[PDB]
């Protein structure tokens, strides 16, 4: 959840905005073992309820979500009901776990790409024309993360508005991301100048990632 | 529908076969003149009823057809449900009037393309793998035509089993056609020669579009 300001500025501009509550457990192997642990249920429904709580009056907030990145647990698929049950008003997505699963109302892919399936065991990315059809699926299509700008990037991002515009059931998508998270560090003249990560003795790092 | 021994033949060699009532409209205007005026319903039955009765042993008929471009008309729907209603054993298909009207188990279009939509009033042929993520849409697609092969022919033939591959609900199609219908004809020092429409005196006709 962001500081509380950022709301009402997109309220009053005019902005669409996906709320999401402060749960990443990225580093755990397996991605949702602590997700689908019930000893840190409590621990994580403070975050999605107080989220909603706070945040449901603002008109610019359309869609909830669960969080990112912490694979499929059942913890997800009580705290969707629970959203689903005191707000009928907006949609929730989740990505964790395949982007289809049962916590999600958007088939929301991080990274698939437009033509090209990517097969992976277990949480495959199907291209995004194929992905809609799949036997059974009726659900709408919006990446909640793609086209990724590190450094000179971009390439192709033609190919997903071709498709986006052709397809009434592909809705389009959040590019990752805006702003690169460098920090200032000066020289011997006062001379500033922008650093990654690794630049503060901080190790182990993953160095450029972070623009 | 075919010589009775043509069944027999699929039977013991095996092919799935397509069988299909005699009836086509084609040259009315609009197209479904006939089709759609009761006063043509018992004329109609009487070709869907006949062949159901004679064919419906052969294990190598699969699908049923309610014929070929006549529209789509009420009488379609009629003769729709009867056959659902005598023999569940298999789906029903008709191409006419769109290709995906309520008398169709399957959406069944002739000549559409892979990635190409062709936005026809009414009548539109979408490409393929569009056709099948269209809101509210959950039926297989296969071609009953596609592939017209006249003359120096059969460009892009690779691009449509590409997507077949790829896309489980595009489950092939049937190509446009076997055998070319030239006749026969003899010269003055009697030497055979293969011809086509126009060469009988028969006019107005169209030519070669008999091959
Ligand atoms: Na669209
Ligand atoms: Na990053
Ligand atoms: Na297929
Ligand atoms: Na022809």
């Amino acid at each position: 959840p962001n500081h509380p300001l950022w709301y009402t500025l997109c309220d009053r501009y005019g902005l669409y905005v996906v709320d999401e509550a402060n749960i990443e457990t990225h580093g755990m192997v397996p991605m949702n073992r602590l997700t689908d642990d019930p000893r840190w249920l409590p621990a994580m429904s403070e975050r999605v309820t107080r989220m909603v709580q706070r945040d449901r009056n603002h008109p610019s907030v359309i869609i909830w979500s669960l969080g990112t990145e912490s694979g499929h647990g059942a913890n997800h698929d009580a705290l969707y009901r629970w959203i689903k049950s005191v707000d009928p008003s907006r949609p929730v997505q989740y990505e964790g776990g395949g982007a289809d699963t049962t916590a999600t109302d958007i088939i929301c892919p991080m990274y698939a790409r437009v033509d090209e399936d990517q097969p992976f065991p277990a949480v495959p990315k199907w291209s995004i024309k194929k992905w809609l059809s799949l036997p059974g699926e009726t659900r709408p299509l919006i990446l909640c993360e793609y086209a990724h700008a590190m450094g000179n990037s971009l390439g192709g991002f033609a190919k997903y508005w071709q498709a986006f515009r052709q397809y009434p059931r592909l809705q389009g998508g959040f590019v990752w991301d805006w702003v690169d998270q460098s920090l200032i560090k000066y020289d011997e003249n006062g001379n500033p100048w922008s650093a990654y990560g690794g630049d503060f003795g901080d190790t182990p790092n993953d160095r450029q990632f972070c623009m």
